[PDB]
């Protein structure tokens, strides 16, 4: 009887255990910054290279340039590309969001968010959002550490106070506006509709576990998002909200 | 002629209510059939060795993680979960959207077997594609996480006396709202009242069908706490109705 | 020359009674509803069916699932797409709005209009609008029976006190209802943008020379659409008027 | 040399009435009505019907069901479908806006508006528009005779008092209606660019020189348009001054 | 070396007698009017015509049913066509905008212009845009002569205290009009967004050279547009100014 | 297992020098097409046809000053010596319309390559410009400079420059490129000025800050044209039409 099988599920046991296995398991995930990390190590000691060099140009380019590498060469000095030239031979560069297997230089800063981190304070202004157009937005100055999507892998929800909860909303306004420069169509629709293009890819860095819950706080603190007692910067709150009317 | 006569002549005709509603009932909507879903699971679980039971339980989990579309979901995941799926797919038969009845979906897993579906939901709420957090948020009170899944309407039962039953489908519907918003962003910028329009009619016949019996759902309504042996309503599902009866119209 | 044959016409014979002879061969036929009757019939006797039992499924049918049969049983149950899948066969059933010939489950409705109206007083919570739903826009007990198309087929516009254009516009009422539901495509335009919809299908329906107007006067009776003074029930009118708010 | 060539038509006589006589003969026309009525009638002629009574059973479907002779007849009763076959046969009826030498219905009612204009009266209450709701329109009580675009080839403009202009104006009302239910895209849009939607061809009808401006007169007066004195009904200012209204 | 010849060229000469001609050469010419003249002639002749009758045909052909001929001719007279395919045979005609050697119903205007400045006054109702309507725009009298696209070939440019472009602004008035009109899309379209539909041609007609300076002058004082003095009509200033408004300047 | 996490997390402390990013980002930055190359081409080009190459650049020049950037289009509208001259030039050149890549010549390109000629052209035949100086003169109320009036003088500008001379003449330049971007593009007829400037910011900065021409090399041109005299010393006119520019910009 069928409908007697069913209701016996009801007293199936459901381990919170396992079933939380099998969500680690079966989330989303674009891909796994550990293979990031390990393929780059591997492939530029194999061409023998200062990788932690190429690791910084690349996410340089990244960060100025974008995600598309091939296209990028067109429109760049010759010198430029022959640098570039090199990455994406040696580190098989590619475009996009492919397998989990391959290394984009998206990827490669959101693996390595640590320097990315660093190195934004030292660029915004060439960046595509700058830090000048923000801060208009944000009506204060807004950190330029969070001026990258790969920021999101820094967070930490888990913070008392709602504190990981401000951060990724304050995080978001900036996000809203990359994505509208980054896709020039979403200009028309309304934010809502934005948050839409970048939401689970960074709920999903928010929460992957590759680096550790007092690794974000010491990274966060470093950079100055939080001071030592986990206060986060004024500034944050107040773009929170500003993001949170924009979309409710 | 005769033939306006013949016409004419089914006033007389016999109506009775009792035989017409007996045809709405088999000419009714239906999905799927939870029966043969029940069946088709077991079997082929069955045929090829597996803890078929499991094998619910992971469907389930899946279907409450990524949705309702097996193949694609495969690309942004982990390998050894991508296996997994591979193989549920393989054994069970499993397709994406809305087919024909005798066919397997991760959606209609969850909805057969909602009485897991409903226990899974509590220890699970913050992974789900609307958090928990989020419903309460909505809400203004704890909403009740084992209505956080369009399966929940399975297991409502409009006849419960003194409407509580309409009660608890319009408590349902504010989950429904965030739901369908973030499964399909288009409806973003939508009216509430429109985006309702969207899963009305699946819902209604999710509740209206006969797979359980208005005994069963009693039982499982007072599980979960839904309802106390009183079949009286917990404070926040009025709570929760009141406010999608403002948002949709009502 | 031909200038004086055109001028001609003027003293043509133009009879009132001639020309509104014409008018009735002429006008907008959807489908014979004699020939539906015939052909219903006929191929249930063909088949030794119990046809008038065939016919109040049909109905039934029709006011449930719609007008397109094939789609209707992709949802259906097994048991209940079985019924379907006999009485296609058996009545050669198609969908939409064939030629003048053949048979639908809305020309099923419309020709046997006399059964119809009495199902619905029977069956309101499972329309596609319920009968809830209209008595929210009514400001009051809407009738059963006026809610179907094929309503129109009953009423005479000839009533006095021009009882019967009243009834129109409280059907009317309805009929944009339902045409929304029947048509998402129609949600977004105005109440007069939808009316044009269903007009000269119902008007047709209306003056459609298969019922006599004495027989609509009994049937608009016996179902207590009017009293035996012929006069309207008060909730007509209340509806009537909201329709007119609506189109303008 | 080519540019002095060119000086030179400074010079080069321009008389007006010359060139009003090729504005007139270049100007845009839809069709020939002269065409049309000896087309009826030798078609006609040829299978022995009686084509006085077809013109006026095409009239009637036009009034009644457009201008699509084809499709009409999938949304027909058998009898009356088997009519308007005989019709398209023997008269070779097309739809649309053909060539000059080609019948359609439209161009029947309008070459043959003297009858066009008495049928209206009758069957007022089948029009796509009906009497009533023009009449409602109106405070008055709408015209029957106006109610076709075909009205317009019978309207003299250049009459006195610019009562032409009235008529046109007061046509104006009903043709905006027409236009709607004949067919939205519009329904909704503004009247202002709807009329842009007919003017043209309403206007080469009106200065069409099939009718003599006699004949246009002896018509109106024949059918309660205008008085012997040529004065204009009552009626017609409201429309009018309602028309420009709008 | 690369960058350094690159910088020679601050010392290359520009002859500005040889930059000119350049210009000329490789200036906007949608077609030249003495080839028009010539052709229209010439191909009259041959066949035996009035040709200068036929030009006054095809001009008020043009000013009342536009430019497109094989199209005209389906809603018109079978007299009327007649004499249009007749005209078109005889001079090769075509529709809209083909080579600079080739005859169009627009060309023949503008290349005698001289006689369509006189025939406008005389057929103005009948145009796409009437006179009348001019005047409810310029909330005056619109002179006659301008109605017409052909009147930019006629415009100095070089009239002194700005009389030209003034008179080219006027223009501009009924040109948006003419435009709108003749194209439906552009109702919805801003002015300036519509001037730009017509910028470039009326302006290469009115910096074309088959016309003398002088040459202008006589026909705009002939056709009353300008005084002996070279003072235009006040109503010129009017309309300009309304342009501008509506263009923005 | 090699530690990922620890190999990440170490570059919390590996060096981010200001200078060497910035580097990094000059070599990286956005080019269109290398002047260098374009000269090359030419020159290479025009010889392998044995052509006076550099007479060739000159009416390259006017042509694009007359007639923009599309050398197909540009013939169907011309006399036919010049649509011969044209044709030989596409052909000898290889001339393309738009952007296309480092190694392809267009005649916008050409302008830029050589500015040094067009700074000079420009001032004899002001008037057949698609905006014309009296214009120019008009919404600047004051002589606009004649050198100023084509997109390929930021080729000339020195940001640089003491006193932020260099950024003042960005600000007139966009005096110009605001009227010139307008008709070339007409759509932009409507929009704000501030929406105008966005429209060609980039283009105009990739071209300011190219290392093509030396500060030094720049700076001799803006004398030897007159925006400076022998003193560093701007001409007041940039002042008047700068600002006038930053207004209109907000």
């Amino acid at each position: 009887n069928y409908r007697t099988i069913a209701l016996a599920f009801l007293d199936e046991s459901a381990d919170s255990t396992t079933i939380n296995a099998w969500v680690n398991e079966f989330a989303y995930q674009g891909f796994d910054p550990k293979r990031i990390v390990q393929l780059v190590k591997e492939r530029g000691t194999a061409k023998g290279r200062d990788w932690k060099k190429d690791v910084k140009m690349m996410i340089v380019l990244n960060l100025v340039r974008g995600n598309k590498p091939e296209s990028m060469m067109k429109k760049m000095s010759e010198k430029g590309a022959a640098i570039v030239t090199q990455l994406i031979s040696t580190y098989q560069l590619k475009e996009g969001n492919p397998g989990r297997d391959t290394i984009t230089l998206s990827r490669v800063s959101a693996a390595f968010v640590p320097w990315t981190v660093q190195a934004l304070k030292t660029l915004s202004e060439s960046l595509p959002v700058t830090g000048t157009t923000m801060d208009s937005i944000a009506g204060t100055t807004y950190p330029r550490c969070m001026m990258h999507p790969s920021f999101a892998g820094i967070i930490d929800l888990e913070l008392p106070n709602n504190t990981g909860a401000m951060l990724a909303d304050a995080h978001g306004l900036f996000m809203l506006e990359f994505s509208k420069t980054i896709n020039p169509s979403l200009r028309t629709k309304q934010p809502n509709e934005i948050a839409a293009t970048f939401e689970k890819p960074n709920m999903a860095a928010m929460t992957g576990r590759f680096f550790t819950r007092d690794d974000k706080k010491k990274l966060l603190i470093a950079i100055g998002v939080l001071n030592e007692d986990l206060v986060p910067n004024p500034a944050i709150e107040k773009c929170a909200e500003k993001y949170k009317a924009k979309v409710g």
